[PDB]
């Protein structure tokens, strides 16, 4: 009941579900789904509840945010999906790329998001340093996703679990490597990597490791590295969170 979601027409609808398919055709056949969760997510994560500024509203499709640092790369996830884009001038660029992480997450194999239409796409992108810093540890975390965002611990050892698709890169972030063995597979496998410690071929941020040592997140971590359904159904509920953050809010 936090949620008052608001009606959209038919024709809306029916641009989100063909949307949805074009969507899943080109992230499994460019197998770029891990590029397009971390869209979403760097979309809808700048969101500061006391200002009512940031998330997912669009505004990833502004050069000046794409050129936050945080961002690099993700002026190519958006200039794959334009020419879907271009075919579906009724939907916003804030729908849009939340639908392109819940196909994202559903093409890899993980749970199906639900997907709920209308957000606007505001003319203002968030300022730079909201997102979560790679090298800071569980304070920082909870100032990021609870001060800012307003998500539960659950939810930040879940949300973290996306770290299950893909791999950082140099000239992104400037770390470098996988955190699984199998990164376009949408599993447990982040959790059962983070508990067996460092090892050759696979990468930890400080910021993974920081869930370990907190006697709150750890917790969390062995559940989802023992259970996989409990991992896919508390990952749901929080990407649901994230992708609706600021929006339809009661
Ligand atoms: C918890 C705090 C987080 C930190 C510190 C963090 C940090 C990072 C960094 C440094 C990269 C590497 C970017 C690059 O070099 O290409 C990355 C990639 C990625 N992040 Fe996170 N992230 C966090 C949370 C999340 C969340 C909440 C999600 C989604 C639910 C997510 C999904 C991803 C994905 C899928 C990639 C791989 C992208 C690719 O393969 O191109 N991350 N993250
Ligand atoms: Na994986």
């Amino acid at each position: 009941m936090a949620k008052s979601y608001p009606t959209v027409s038919a024709e809306y609808s029916e641009a989100v579900e063909k949307a949805r398919q074009k969507l899943r055709a080109l992230i499994a056949e460019k197998s770029c789904a891990p590029l397009m969760l971390r869209l979403a997510w760097h979309s809808a994560g700048t969101f500061d509840v006391s200002s009512r500024t940031g998330g997912p509203f669009g505004t990833m499709k502004n050069p000046a945010e794409l050129a936050h640092g945080a961002n690099a790369g993700l002026d190519i996830a958006v200039r794959l999906l334009e020419p879907i884009k271009e075919e579906f001038p009724i939907l916003s660029y804030a729908d849009f790329y939340q639908l392109a992480g819940v196909v994202a997450v559903e093409v890899t194999g993980g749970p199906q998001i639900p997907f709920h239409p209308g957000r606007e796409d505001k003319p203002q992108p968030p300022p730079e340093g909201r997102l979560p810093d790679a090298t800071k540890g569980s304070d920082h975390l909870r100032q990021v996703f609870g001060k800012q965002m307003g998500l539960s611990d659950q939810d930040i050892v879940a949300l973290s679990g996306g770290h299950t698709l893909g791999r950082c890169h140099k000239e992104r972030s400037g770390f470098e490597g996988a955190w699984t063995s199998n990164p376009l597979v949408f599993d447990n496998s982040y959790f059962k990597e983070l508990l067996s410690g460092d090892k050759e071929g696979l990468l930890q941020l400080p910021s993974d490791k920081a869930l370990l040592s907190d006697p709150a997140f750890r917790p969390l971590v062995d559940k989802y590295a023992a259970d996989e359904k409990a991992f896919f159904e508390d990952y749901k509920e929080a990407h649901l969170k994230l992708s609706e953050l600021g929006f339809a809010d009661a």
